[PDB]
């Protein structure tokens, strides 16, 4: 309210169906914020890097600061960015945006300027291992009320070694098309169809790719090729029209602003978990606004509900919104994180709930221990470790 | 949640013009915002009174970003300098209204503060070297530690000369540095007088002096213009005071052509469009140096004070002042000390309006000057 | 000699929707009437002109043109946009009025005489359905238009969908060719819908049926949206209806990016600015297409047909017409012969301006529409 | 082949924290790799013992480059601080092994000597110009070739040290300094400067043109990185030689600046930009724009990254310079090392490998102390680039 | 710990054509091969090696490979070329022989070990017609080839018509892929016939059949000229089996005008030049292809082969096949199994060169065919 100091700055790793890092903020005042601080497979680095650094160094300091925060741990750290350092930043700005949403007593949207629209529309997966089996898995969230289904003929195996898999870009190009005529045959064009690439392509091959699939109208194509090199996107735009979304991956503006500024791509997938909470969302969205870029995070269950509430937050305010990612979250997961979000016929809200309207179960949470699982690697035919 | 009862504007002349927008809420919640436009402030008053402030009521008062792009937008002719004080005024006045609402200084809802105090810079007027210095001396005196350094119903028409100008002006600077070492800050106002290779050997002819800022070298509706200047000197460049949108400065800033960027509350889209002008800015480490002088409002000096103090990329605030016939009528709380102001701590913006003392000040027409060279052409002034 | 300004009056009416007039009267009598109108943001540019610049018009030369032009652009300090431009145009159409009143001439001799023999112009249709469509298709043909453009109190809000128009329109297009064969010139506008991915599928799509042009893909605050979509198709592009000045569109002529440009003398800085803008198009191969609807008066669209018959890179002229009702306030000298228009061999625009008719209507508020998505996002209309 | 059966992390602070890698084969040959991070040691340890250190049991120590991209790529989350100081480590491990293997020194691995020596930098310091020069006379006479002129910054605590900067006064004086410098000793040493990412490009523009006279070796870190293209500015207004790159993890944070030659040295390191295996791809790239090495080599860096790097240093074509901050002997007891200095020149020696030790029981009497770099703050209290 | 050179001889055998080898031998006896074969240009490389490389590699510690390279590279003074490259690859090969023997190790080891099971290779497919070529196709299948390569005294001079070959060759694809589907990775070499927007078309005319690369469209000393061809087609495109050095493809890779590069050990500066070529491609995705036809010597299809089960960036190794004359002059240990080869684990390169068979046939004078158009024009072979 006048000056909230902070307290106490909190590190919880549980794992009630899979792996969830989450920090709390408490204030002098007795204010809580909450931030996720998860990341897949290299969880542990994340709450290491805040228990050990980072909490410390915000004892004592003046909640309402959050850009100084944000500043001072950025640049404080000399070594800057990447996705340890990025995801314990995001975490701390969260929570303290959270606070300050309550300290407030408004739901955070309202301190980012507002609805901008009255629901945020999600889209889903459909999982089959035939044309058949998709088809039916989009049939049935079709009726659920999704507006967007993302079509591909929890990741994060448990067991402490990656699973292998095997991958044809050969195979993949020749057959991928015919899935979406498929999905077009039998439904017509009346839902938002989306594709992910996994980042398998080169960028060529990621151009034959478009072109092979512009009759289908893809909403996007997805992670088209590795993009460290951002320039490699050059030769996807410059042959196809079919539109580009990538970003999950990234965790700063610096890995997506030639993207941007070079028209490259159509959606920004950067989540507020891992691309610098809301303070860095609002920069890349707004960024991405000057070129027309919408924003599509990445929204799968290895981002906590906290992350899901901030990023509905950031959606229904954000003016260049795309859509919403919504991987589910197991009932298991929930009823750690007691939430005040709806879902309404493809379209979601935050609700009204102060601050980002979302809780943190500790007592239940700490009877899941957490246990390691990692993302599977991809090699080819002849073993070259590959992107998965 | 807070509907619209009521858009108000006023226009009063407490020492010069002054166009107010007052929001009020079902609630009782009041907003105030700048839409002061200097020389064409009518035409403003209209595009509020006449057009936006109907189309406001009965709007839900939380929807700033809903509200700027429907105008921005919505207006179908975009921006402009008209345009944009009538939808800053809105937006300044709208997040007065939600920092009240949530009971804070606005700073607070801009990410809080990063900075103690925010440094201004003041302007020394002279005829001759010896006046400035002593204009100088006065305001190193009174705790500045920057220091700008320059020598009716029918605008005022002025005679140019570049060439003096280039042949005279350096030693102005040379004198300064000769008296008061290289301690405080030293600005300077070219006010779009030079072709770009006019700036480039001025810039250069002042390299010496080691100028805070250049300031408006050249006219920049071409914003290629500035590459010569940005070539052939290291002096540091200052422009914007007349931009009225991100589209007015975009490719001046990432071609990394100028240092500062002096966008303004009330005419370059209030607090939603400089906050995104800032960010876009310190991507290329511009850093803001927002215009402020007495033709913009306390209001809009209450708002930028506290944009000044959460903008990570903050530079520098002109301050020009006011007379106190002009603060009377805009009862304000923010402070200064040692040449550094902060907004306060009142909730909202911390800003009044007298709307009786200013009922006793009708709108009196002043214009600014145009300037001519010998031969008559009409130039930039 | 010397034509003193001896008046600059403002008048507003609305003889079936809102215009605003502008007449200068020299100390010789003789006048001239510039159009003044800025559709759903009248009053203020009526404010501008009125409280502003007319005052600083009276007692100067109306033989200075370019001087006044340049006086008003610069003078003003807060350059350019939709307002400012809207008053500077009035002012310059009505200026060349009396020049060629002067000279005893029709204003297109002044400008460099006649390029063509009469003005191609083009039509709309109306239509809630693909047959709805084709007979209004039929009944323009039958009128001699040469070219059809083909489209199927407060804001009222409009639901956008883009993907349901991607999937759509293409076949309007068909239709129409199937029908009525390659005859006519095909035009079509996309007013600001899409992304600029999006326009480059869409203009990808309708190639098959080649359109004289697609019209406003994207917005074009950011000039390189543009590049997009003229990499990806051969389908001509044409933009500008809302600019009011040249920095708009000079990234996008230089840059090759579009085909027509839409600037209007109204808007775009009268017959001074439309000129540079025409020549420098034309350097690129860019022709003229001038926005032409009911909001822009018919002193702009004598003003139009003047420039329409000269400029050598003429595209060809929008005409949405006017209601009889209109053309009562307007007394005018143009004519109309089988899809071709000519301004007339009256001296100056050939045009009057019935003051007491006028007097007869009072300003009634108008306001366009805003588009809206389904989830309500505040959109481009 | 030579499978791995430990992958063990040791965090000691024989003066200052150190984080180290050792893998152990079934042969029985082990591999030692440095994965200090400095102000954020921890995450690196877990990173390597949580995550990268189980993955590692089993395989093939002999594939050098499939276990370099099976962690790269496999992390799914590319690069960053943590993450290539971490794989870092386990390169510079990998290679140790196999040159052990291989029963030679590692330069001889990399395709041989370049040079006879390495030509290594060290600091100079003072609080008054008299004092610098001071220091400077010293590191001379012990037979420094290049010299660092400016007038253990992690500070043991809980909290980072604040530093107020003022950049006018830096530009005003500094350049003083260099004039002093070679006005006393002439022109025969390298003279070199560090400017800490204090400016912004024009200033740094400024500041380079202002010390020309002074013929600098280079000026170092001028402006924040992270937008490649601030370097344009500066590049276009002096001929003052420009170095940077301590602070990368990752070729991508330095291909524009190479490759519009905007800088003259690259200073990154094997422990954080990718261990040998990225430092080569590194240095063999910026060779094509005729830019040069110039390894950070503070303190934070352990001996076994020194090792590591003069090999590297022996070997590369492009090599410029070699920063050598120095390492207290209670620090050097704790690696047994091998390498030499010899009038301003050194050279990794001839044991196989990387000839260079970790003494565990030693290492186990200093358990990690936190200890933190400062932060900047302007006068205002703008949090700044320390 | 210290390998002297004793000696560097040059041997020059014609066991079914011409190959040029080299063998140095340190002080310890460790001996290393490097082949310095350039097709129908041998002797010159001979006598590079012969008369003025090789006894100025005697008296050298043989440790020093990347001191060798560059001396030779910068101490030449005349830098790169066929002749000059061939002579330095030939060493530098032989000294890594050399190096991987000293650390017993097979040499794939000291490039930091296998990054894959096995290398795959591509084969070509003879045939005066589509039935023809469609057999040999199907041989090769049978063969386990995973990919496969469709074409249909004084030098032979060969008559050339472009027209032609753009008509009908885009049918010998559809052919293919009618009968054997897409299965088998298909690629074509071009042979520098054609200009770029003829390779541009011919890229085109492909697409449907999805090639694995279409290899050297045009001749590229102008690296720019392959641009035209990128921006116009999505056909893959592989380059370089001509080139001896980074600067004559660093253009092409860095522009992504290609996606693989055909470079090769023996004539691109050896493991040395050929490891810095390989890197730089990976950044931008571009991978290996290197050339391999008979014309280079079993050690390079060694060296290759080792380098080719390390690199990263790996795309695919072609493999043209030896007589089972040649292949008795070097006693090999490679493998071939399904489609993949490996080069083995013995120590160095694992290839041998038996002197007494090779001095058993001296050389012959062998030419590769010139190119003409009908009027007789000298082309591109
Ligand atoms: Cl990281
Ligand atoms: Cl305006
Ligand atoms: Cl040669
Ligand atoms: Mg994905
Ligand atoms: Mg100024
Ligand atoms: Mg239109
Ligand atoms: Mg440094
Ligand atoms: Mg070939």
């Amino acid at each position: 309210f006048q000056s909230m100091k902070i307290v106490s700055a909190e590190v919880f790793v549980t794992c009630p169906g899979r792996n969830f890092v989450t920090l709390k903020i408490t204030t002098d005042s007795g204010l809580t914020g909450l931030g996720d601080a998860t990341l897949n497979g290299r969880e542990l680095p994340v709450a290491s890097y805040l228990n050990d650094h980072v909490c410390p160094q915000l004892i004592g300091r003046d909640a309402h600061q959050i850009e100084d925060i944000w500043q001072y741990f950025y640049k404080g750290a000399y070594w800057r960015r990447g996705p340890v350092t990025m995801s314990a930043i995001s975490a701390v700005d969260m929570a303290l945006w959270d606070i300050k949403a309550k300290a407030a007593n408004m739901p955070l949207y309202q301190l980012l300027g507002g609805a901008s629209r009255t629901g945020v529309m999600v889209y889903c997966h459909t999982t089959g291992h035939s044309i058949d089996e998709v088809l039916d898995d989009y049939a049935k969230h079709r009726d659920q009320g999704f507006k967007a289904i993302r079509v591909q003929c929890e990741p994060a195996t448990k067991g402490s070694l990656p699973e292998e898999q095997l991958w044809s870009t050969e195979k993949y190009l020749d057959f991928t098309p015919k899935l979406f005529e498929a999905v077009r045959d039998k439904f017509g064009f009346n839902e938002h169809l989306l594709h992910d690439m996994h980042h398998r392509l080169t960028p060529i091959e990621a151009a034959r790719f478009g072109k092979s699939v512009e009759d289908y109208r893809l909403f996007w194509m997805e992670d088209p090729t590795p993009a460290e090199n951002q320039a490699c996107f050059r030769l996807i735009r410059q042959h196809t029209v079919t539109p580009i979304a990538v970003g999950e991956v990234f965790n700063s503006i610096w890995d997506c602003k030639q993207l941007i500024e070079e028209q490259l791509i159509d959606y920004i997938r950067t989540t507020i978990t891992h691309a610098g909470g809301i303070t860095g969302m609002r920069r890349i969205a707004d960024f991405a606004s000057l070129y027309q870029v919408r924003t599509g995070s990445h929204g799968p269950s290895d981002l906590s509900p906290i992350c899901m509430a901030a990023a509905l937050h950031f959606d229904l305010w954000v003016p260049n919104f795309g859509v919403q990612e919504y991987m589910g979250y197991s009932e298991q997961m929930l009823e750690v994180f007691p939430h005040s979000w709806t879902f309404d016929n493809g379209y979601m809200h935050p609700g009204e709930k102060p601050g980002l309207g979302i809780e943190f179960d500790e007592k239940l949470a700490a009877k899941y221990p957490y246990d390691p699982a990692y993302l599977p690697v991809a090699r080819l035919e002849d073993g070259t470790l590959w992107n998965w």
